[PDB]
C-alpha cells in the first residue's frame, strides 16, 4: 500500500550527467530495469477528478511491466482560455490527482500543446491519451506530432462518467427545482432544455 | 508504484482458523510484524469523491507504521434514508474508493452503525473517522460505541472542500445564468433560500 501522495515535478533530484534517451515499444514491453523505468506523461484538466480520469491513469500505468506515470495538469488560465471553465481551480486539481493510486508523479501548470524541450526536460519515453484527435485552438490535433513521432499510447475513455455529465446531472435537478418553488413558467418549461445545454457550453466542447 | 485498483472485500479470501482478536494502540504503534498489519476501517457516502476524502484516507493509512486500510462505502438506499441524496451512484462511489492511492481493499455496501460481528468478520482493529459526533437515525453519536471501546482513531477534516461546497458552485452560476438568460424577477431576493434548501437535500 501506499501511505503518502505522489511527487510534484519540483521536490524530485534529476540527473543531466544522465543523458536523454527514450526507449522503443519493444524494449519498454519486453519491460525496463528497476533503476531505469518507462516514463509515461498523461495529461489534462482533470476537473472533478472521477473514474473516468482514473482509469484511463490507470491504462496508463500498466502499459509496460515497469512504468513510472507522471501527470501534468493544466493550469485554470490555460484552460478557461482554450477550453471553458473549471468548477474546482487547479490547485485542488493538483492535490486531486497527487491521490490517485497510479500516479508516481504530478507535472503543475502543464502546456496545452507539448514542446521537444518539455519531453527532454520531463525525460518522457511516451505519451497516454485517448485516441480521438484534440482540437484545441489553431490545431485539429495537439496530439498529432506526438502521434507521428511514434510516442503516443492511446486510451479507452470510461462511458458514462464524465464532468459534463456530473455538471448535468446537478443542473438538471437545481432547474426543475428552482422553477417548482417560484409557482409556489411555460417559456421555462421550454427554454429549460435550451439553457441547460447552453450552460455546459461554457465547459468545453 | 500500484498499477492495479483495490479488492473490494469479497473479492479476497479470508482465513477464519484465524480466531478475532485486536491489537492495542501500543503494540500497534509499536509497529506490527508483517503478515499481521493492524486493520483500520473509515467509512462514507464519499459522494463525488474528493481531496478532503482522500486526505482523510491519508490519515487513516498512516495511523501507525503497519496499518491496512478497509474502507465501507455506504449504499443509495441507507444514504437516501438517514442522510440526503447522492448526484453519484452507489456503484460510481465503490469505483472512487478503488482508485484511492492509501486504499487497500473496499468493504461495497457498508452499514450506517457498526456492529460487534461486523467488526468481527472484517476483523476491524480500529476506525478511523472525524472527531464530530455523528447523529442521524436516533443516535445523537453513532461511534460513541466504538469510542467507548478505545477502538476509535479520529480524523481531521479537511477544508476548503466537501461535496456540499462542489454543488453551490456548479448550482449558484446556474442559477445566476438561467435568470439572467430568463429576461431574454425577485426571485434575486428568495435565491439564497432556494439554493441553501436545495444543498439541504443532500443532508446538513
Ligand atoms: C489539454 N491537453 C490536450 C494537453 C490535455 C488533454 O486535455 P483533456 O481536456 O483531454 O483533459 P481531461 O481532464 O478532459 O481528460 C483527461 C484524460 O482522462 C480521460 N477520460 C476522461 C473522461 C472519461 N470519462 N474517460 C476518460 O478516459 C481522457 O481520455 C483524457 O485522456
Ligand atoms: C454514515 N457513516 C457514519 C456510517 C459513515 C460516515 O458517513 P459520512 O457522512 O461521514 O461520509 P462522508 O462522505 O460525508 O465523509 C467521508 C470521510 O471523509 C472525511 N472528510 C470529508 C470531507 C472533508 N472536508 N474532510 C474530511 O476529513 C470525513 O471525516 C469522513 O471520514
Amino acid at each position: 500500500g501506499l501511505r503518502q501522495p505522489a511527487p510534484f515535478s519540483d521536490e524530485i533530484e534529476v540527473d543531466f550527467s544522465k543523458p536523454y534517451v527514450r526507449v522503443t515499444m519493444e524494449e519498454a514491453c519486453r519491460g525496463t530495469p528497476c533503476e531505469r523505468p518507462v516514463r509515461v506523461y498523461a495529461d489534462g484538466i482533470f476537473d472533478l477528478f472521477h473514474s473516468g480520469h482514473a482509469r484511463a491513469l490507470m491504462q496508463a500505468k500498466n502499459l509496460f511491466p515497469n512504468t513510472y506515470l507522471i501527470v501534468g495538469v493544466c493550469s485554470d488560465e490555460l484552460t478557461h482560455n482554450f477550453k471553458g471553465f473549471t468548477v474546482m481551480n487547479e490547485n485542488e486539481r493538483y492535490d486531486a490527482v497527487q491521490h490517485c493510486r497510479y500516479v508516481d508523479e504530478v507535472v503543475r501548470n502543464a502546456p496545452w500543446t507539448l514542446t521537444p524541450e518539455f519531453l527532454a526536460e520531463h525525460r518522457i519515453d511516451f505519451v497516454a491519451h485517448d485516441d480521438i484527435p484534440y482540437s484545441s485552438a489553431g490545431s485539429d490535433d495537439v496530439y498529432k506530432h506526438i502521434k507521428e513521432a511514434g510516442m503516443f499510447a492511446p486510451t479507452q475513455r470510461t462511458e458514462g462518467i464524465s464532468t459534463s455529465d456530473i455538471i448535468t446531472r446537478i443542473v438538471r435537478d437545481y432547474d426543475v427545482y428552482a422553477r417548482r418553488n417560484l409557482q409556489r413558467i411555460q417559456k421555462w418549461e421550454e427554454k429549460s432544455r435550451e439553457f441547460i445545454g447552453s450552460f455546459l457550453e461554457m465547459f468545453g466542447p
